[PDB]
């Protein structure tokens, strides 16, 4: 159902690939560490922000994984290329995991702006069911990218509404509640804000790829933009995030906070 099984794969093709996602895996849990170890310097109000950082940093790390072990799974060198032999690779396993790791990086956010109480939950809850609204009509999409990309299209449109719906949410919200933020972080969040922006848009470019580089060196140019866009939206974003916590931590009078900036 997938572009990925259309095509045998030259072993510079299949290898890059391999080595993308393992590089991938190593990243997210090299960060991992950085936030457990962190998280001591951050204040009670915040503290729940960096600990989603680390499971956001589990859950990507899991799925890129799961992604290279069932890429080698799936392929073995025959007659002088990877070709596929009875276990499949497809993409479709992102698509389940952002419906966890989606409302992670959201909360994260809201965590930092500083909302409390009832605005932090229904805004919550608005973003959460937009994010897995847009999930949702992407993962139907993708099931077509081989069989109909007239219905990739349309049902990409539908999830491109609930994107574009979603990011004014976020952004009315940062922009609305910049001012409360301590420490110079009303400065900071704007740029979180574009590369949430740059880094976001780059899936729904990926999940475009069926339609206009249908061929072996899509398949590699799809997991080269997933690889730039997870590293980006997970972790680039979770140090700014992190950053911004401390950062108000300190400003706030949690001694740790003050100490470990002071440090550097
Ligand atoms: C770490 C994973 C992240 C930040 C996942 C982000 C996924 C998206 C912003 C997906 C967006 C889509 C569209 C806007 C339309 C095309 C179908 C999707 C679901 C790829
Ligand atoms: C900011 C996140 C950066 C993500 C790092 C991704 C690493 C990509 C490195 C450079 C790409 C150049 C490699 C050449 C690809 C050869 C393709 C082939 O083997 O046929
Ligand atoms: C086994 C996979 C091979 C790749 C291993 C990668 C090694 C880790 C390298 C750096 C990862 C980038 C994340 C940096 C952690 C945050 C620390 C900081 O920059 O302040
Ligand atoms: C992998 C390394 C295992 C140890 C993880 C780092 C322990 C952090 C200790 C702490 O800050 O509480
Ligand atoms: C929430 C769902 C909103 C409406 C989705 C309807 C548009 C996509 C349907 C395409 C199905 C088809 O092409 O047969
Ligand atoms: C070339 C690569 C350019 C930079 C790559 C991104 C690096 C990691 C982001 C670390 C987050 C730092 C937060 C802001 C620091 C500050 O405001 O003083
Ligand atoms: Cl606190
Ligand atoms: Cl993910």
């Amino acid at each position: 159902k997938n572009i990925e099984s259309l095509f045998d794969y030259s072993a510079g093709q299949f290898e890059f690939i391999d080595h993308l996602l393992t590089m991938g895996v190593g990243v997210h849990f090299a960060a991992l560490i950085f936030f457990l170890v962190v998280s001591q310097f951050v204040a009670p109000k915040y503290r729940i922000a960096t600990a989603l950082s680390c499971i956001v940093m589990v859950s990507a790390g899991l799925i890129l994984n799961s992604q290279a072990v069932m890429w080698t799974d799936a392929y073995a060198y025959v007659d002088g290329s990877y070709q596929l032999q009875d276990l499949t690779f497809s993409n479709g396993y992102r698509y389940v995991n952002w419906m966890a790791t989606i409302p992670c990086l959201l909360l994260q956010l809201l965590i930092v702006l500083n909302l409390k109480g009832k605005e932090l939950f229904s805004t919550a809850t608005w973003l959460i069911l937009a994010a897995w609204g847009m999930i949702i009509t992407g993962y139907v999409g993708q099931l077509y990218e081989v069989d109909d990309i007239a219905q990739l299209m349309i049902w990409g449109a539908v999830s491109t509404a609930f994107f574009v719906v979603m990011n004014w949410i976020v952004g009315t919200k940062i922009f609305k509640n910049r001012a409360t933020m301590l420490g110079g972080t009303d400065s900071t969040i704007t740029k979180v804000f574009w590369l949430m922006m740059f880094a976001w848009t780059l899936y729904p470019i990926a999940y475009l790829v069926p339609a206009f580089m249908n061929n072996a060196d899509g398949v590699v140019l799809r997991q080269l933009l997933f690889t730039i866009a997870d590293i980006s939206s997970k972790v680039i974003y979770g140090l700014m995030i992190t950053y911004i916590a401390i950062q108000q931590s300190a400003a706030a009078g949690y001694v740790p906070a003050q100490q470990a900036l002071g440090r550097i």
